[PDB]
């Protein structure tokens, strides 16, 4: 038996006003961990924060949206457990009014929209996103982060190819765009896989 | 007093299960003309049709949402009264499966986002879409169609380019994309504009 130790740990997100952020943390160990959030010790119990396992509970993301401000600004902890011990990982969420977000902070110009792909076809989901400085784009489904599916760029529109597409592809897409200032989130969209 | 003729009358429509298809009429005359939408010599009434007045009620969209079939396909009547005549325009619906629309058929690549614009700044809704031929693009606002306000093209990217943004410009915006196969509606993008 060993004692928890994370594989990924999350890091400081500043957010807008009524959109979205998340956390993501997990941890391996004898036996496998399994994850809670905190605020200042508590478990975190709020209409608005959800967290979704991954890694059969040993990855965890804590998804708060709408956001609120300063309801929501604290720090968090990702706390990793099992048998043999407990560890925590501290992270520090602000979230900024649209009318206090700074020049710079990214935008989403266009978004990912409603697809249907036959069964074993390409579906491609597309983004736009500027800021200062440029941010990067990545995914997540169902609210978790995302050689058959690729991650593509070309100056500010974000590609997620998902080839040879599976019922398991079906989902509620988004697209984060992240720079030094904030993240923020498009609108989602639905893929859906038709045989 | 004149009765009532029509000065837009309602194009044939093809759009997908699911999505949205709109019909525009407006008429003119003394006294001033308002305008029912009938099927059959019967007015509409179904929970997912809404139709909106504008231009004191001489204009009207009828705006189906979501889109079914068959159920939805008909042959639909804009009817123009005053109390000196009635006039009436037909028009057809026609509605796709998703699994029987043609190669061609417009694609919504990436729609417009959620902004927040100060008072008399310049707001930029964006939208991306494809087809064959070439689609055409088009905006509606709070489900109506929209020097002051832009369309602009450039390949396959559609810019409303709203300057100098004022209170009136608030609202649920639409991207629309159309080709002589059918119409593809955007999800929905507000604009808040903040003081
Ligand atoms: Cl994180
Ligand atoms: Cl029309």
């Amino acid at each position: 038996e060993t004692p928890p130790r994370f594989t990924r740990t999350p890091v400081d997100q500043t957010g807008v006003s009524g959109g979205v952020a998340s956390f993501i943390c997990q941890a391996t160990g004898d036996p496998r961990p399994k994850i809670v959030w905190n605020k200042k010790g508590k478990k975190v119990s709020n209409q608005r924060f959800e967290v979704i396992e991954f890694d059969d509970g040993s990855g965890s993301v804590l998804r708060i949206q709408p956001l609120r401000t300063p309801r929501d600004e604290a720090i968090y902890e990702c706390v990793a457990s099992n048998n043999v011990g407990e560890i925590s990982v501290s992270t520090r969420l602000t979230v900024l009014r649209e009318d206090q977000i700074p020049r710079g902070f990214p935008t989403i110009d266009m978004g990912p929209q409603l697809k249907v792909v036959e069964r074993t076809r390409t579906a491609t989901m597309l983004c736009a996103a500027s800021g200062n400085p440029d941010p990067e784009i990545t995914w997540f489904k169902d609210f978790l982060p995302v050689g058959r599916i690729k991650q593509l760029r070309s100056e500010s529109i974000g590609a997620l190819q998902i080839e040879q597409s599976e019922e398991s592809d079906q989902g509620k897409y988004e697209c984060v765009a992240t720079n030094s200032a904030g993240t923020r989130y498009s609108a989602p969209a639905n893929l859906y896989v038709r045989g």
